[PDB]
C-alpha cells in the first residue's frame, strides 16, 4: 500500500521503517506521529481501516489506544499538580475523603498514581455497563480493601487506573467536569491535538474510528484481568467509545500522541502553546518504585502514571517515559532529543509494550538524529 502523509526530508528513513511494517504484511491500518522541538515533523498513515480492506485509512481516522491512555490521563494529573491543586506528596483523602475507607487513609496520590495504592482491579465482579456509570465505579473502589499494603508493592491497575487518577483530577476541580473534558480543556485543545485524541467519542466522530483487529492467579492479579476481561471486539463497540474508561478506551491516532508528547518533551510547548512547565514534567515523571509487578508480572519502573524507560523499551535515553497499549500503540517522550512519538493502528499483536513495528520505528528514528 501507499503511504500518505508528510514527512521531512531528514526524517526519510522513518518513512520507510512505517512502509516496512506493511510490506512485511504485519499491518492492516496505522497511524504514526513524530514530534522535534515543539513541532509534528513525521505525519504519516496508511492501509484500511476495515478486516476486508475496503475502506483506506484515513488522516482523521481513529482507533482505540488501549492503555496508551494510562498516559493521557496522567497528564491530566500533572497539569493540575503544575496548577498548585495537586499535591503529590498529599494523601489521595485529602481531595477525595471517601477513599480513606477500607485502610487507605494514608495512601498519597503519588502512590495511587504509581499503582501502589493495591487495588489493581474491582473485587466483585462487574460488568461493562458497570465501568460505564462513573460515580458508581468510583464509589466502590473507594471502599475496596487492598489487595496488599498500599505502597509495599506495585500491581498494575489494568482497567480502573483511569477512574481513580480521574477522580482525583475532578475532586480538585470541583466535579465541574468529566475527564475526558479536562483532558480536552487542559491538554489536547491548546496545542491543537483536541480532533486527534479523545476520553469519550462525541457521536459526531464516531464514523472515524477504524475496526479493532484481534491477532493460580493471586486475587489482584485475577481481579484485574477478569473483572471485566477486555477484548478487542469491546473496542469495536460504540458504548464502549462513548463512555469515559480512561484506563483503556481513549480513541485517537498516531498524531494526538505525538502532539500531547511533542509538548511533554519540549518541556510543556509544542507549537508556541504551553500546557505546562517544565517543573511540572520533571516532577509527573519522577521514579515512585522498580519492582516485579503484582500484575504484569516483570519489573516495571513506574513514575506518577508514566512508564519509564527500561532496556530501551522507548529509545536510548534510559530517562525517556511514556505508555504502551495492549495490541501495539503507544507514545512517549525525550526531553533530551525533545522528542515526542505517537503511534497508533488496528492490528494488534500479543504484547502490551514493545511491539517490533515500534522497535523499528524507533531505531529509524534515532538514526535521524
Amino acid at each position: 500500500i501507499e503511504i500518505q502523509g508528510i514527512c521531512a526530508p531528514e526524517f526519510t528513513k522513518v518513512r520507510d521503517a512505517f512502509a516496512a511494517n506493511f510490506k512485511d504484511g504485519k499491518e492492516v491500518g496505522a497511524s504514526f506521529g513524530l514530534a522535534i522541538e515543539g513541532e509534528i515533523v513525521v505525519d504519516l498513515w496508511g492501509g484500511f481501516a476495515d478486516a476486508g480492506r475496503s475502506r483506506p485509512w484515513r488522516s482523521d481516522t481513529l482507533i482505540n489506544t488501549y492503555s496508551t491512555t494510562k498516559g493521557m490521563a496522567a497528564t491530566v494529573v500533572g497539569v493540575l499538580a503544575d496548577e498548585g491543586l495537586i499535591d503529590y506528596n498529599a494523601r489521595v483523602a485529602d481531595y477525595w475523603p471517601e477513599f480513606a475507607a477500607a485502610g487507605k487513609k494514608d495512601v498519597t496520590v503519588a502512590q495511587l498514581l504509581s499503582h501502589q495504592a493495591g487495588i489493581c482491579g474491582p473485587r466483585e465482579r462487574v460488568e461493562m455497563a458497570d465501568l460505564y456509570d462513573w460515580d458508581k465505579l468510583c464509589a466502590m473502589l473507594a471502599a475496596q480493601w487492598p489487595f496488599f499494603e498500599p505502597g509495599t508493592a506495585n500491581g498494575y491497575h489494568a482497567v480502573v487506573f483511569g477512574h481513580i487518577a480521574g477522580e482525583v483530577a475532578r475532586r480538585v476541580t470541583g466535579r465541574t467536569k468529566s475527564l475526558g473534558q479536562l483532558f480536552a480543556e487542559k491538554v489536547a485543545s491548546p496545542i491543537g491535538a483536541g480532533n486527534d485524541y479523545y476520553i469519550g467519542l462525541p457521536a459526531s466522530e464516531d464514523h472515524r474510528v477504524a475496526e479493532m483487529l484481534p491477532v493460580r492467579m493471586s486475587d489482584a492479579l485475577y481481579c484485574a484481568m477478569a473483572h471485566p476481561p477486555l477484548t478487542a471486539h469491546i473496542a469495536n463497540d460504540r458504548a464502549w467509545r462513548a463512555a469515559e474508561v480512561p484506563g483503556a478506551n481513549g480513541q485517537g491516532n498516531g498524531r494526538g500522541i505525538a502532539k500531547v508528547y511533542g509538548a511533554l518533551a519540549n518541556g510543556g510547548t509544542l507549537g508556541g502553546t504551553r500546557i505546562i512547565s517544565a517543573k511540572g514534567i520533571a516532577e509527573m515523571t519522577r521514579e515512585e518504585c522498580f519492582r516485579k509487578d503484582e500484575v504484569i508480572g516483570v519489573r516495571m519502573r513506574w513514575s506518577r502514571g508514566f512508564i519509564l524507560n527500561k532496556a530501551e523499551l522507548y529509545g536510548p535515553n534510559p530517562d525517556a517515559f511514556g505508555h504502551s497499549g495492549w495490541g501495539g500503540s503507544f507514545g512517549f517522550a525525550d526531553t533530551k532529543a525533545r522528542l515526542g512519538m505517537g503511534y497508533a493502528m488496528n492490528q494488534m499483536d500479543t504484547n502490551i509494550f514493545g511491539d517490533p513495528r515500534g522497535v523499528r520505528l524507533i531505531e529509524a528514528a534515532y538514526r535521524c538524529l
